[PDB]
């Protein structure tokens, strides 16, 4: 398979298909080897970036996950000063997920790629691995509950966060 996107190595995490056939998914249980530190002699760091909006991850999200859904700010938190592993021998992998990881994680991801190029002389990158949780929170949470906090899961779409979808929506750069 290709290289990461600096072409310095091998991508380290398994695949499974996805929608967006140029993105990386990986699977639930790809993502606890890593929560549970399969890879910590090889990866430094890694960053599950939880891009839905803030009523949603209140309500339930994946342990240690970011919650970014603006794209000023997911580009404040990664990019002002790239995060940065403890060698150059270990990895720092990025991992966008949304819902259902449908359109909002996607957009994220390729927004974050498109900064990343323009602030680097081609063809090195902060962030050259990054990969697409597979169904989202929406997947995640009934397979691993017990890597969720807290252990419930809120809709987008919830019938009692109509206003604050809204109120969300209306701060974004675009619609
Ligand atoms: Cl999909
Ligand atoms: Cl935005």
């Amino acid at each position: 398979m290709e290289l990461i996107g600096d072409y310095s190595k091998a991508f380290l995490l398994q695949t499974v298909d996805g929608k967006h056939q140029d993105l990386k998914y990986i699977s639930p249980e790809t993502m606890v080897a890593l929560l549970t530190g399969k890879f910590s002699n090889i990866v430094d760091k890694f960053v599950i970036v939880d891009c839905r909006y803030p009523y949603e991850y209140e309500g339930g999200h994946i342990k240690t996950a970011v919650n970014l859904p603006l794209e000023r700010d997911a580009e404040s938190f990664l990019l002002k000063s790239p995060i940065a592993p403890c060698s150059l021998d270990k990895r720092v992998i990025l991992i966008f997920h949304c819902e259902f990881s449908s359109e909002r994680g996607p957009r994220m991801c390729r927004f974050i790629r498109e900064r990343d190029l323009a602030v680097n002389d081609y063809p090195s990158l902060y962030y050259p691995e990054m990969y697409i949780l597979k169904g989202g929170y929406k997947e995640f949470f009934p397979q691993h509950p017990n890597f969720c906090e807290p252990q419930d899961y809120r809709p987008m779409n919830h019938e009692a966060f109509k206003d604050e979808l809204k109120t969300f929506r209306l701060k974004t750069r675009s619609w």
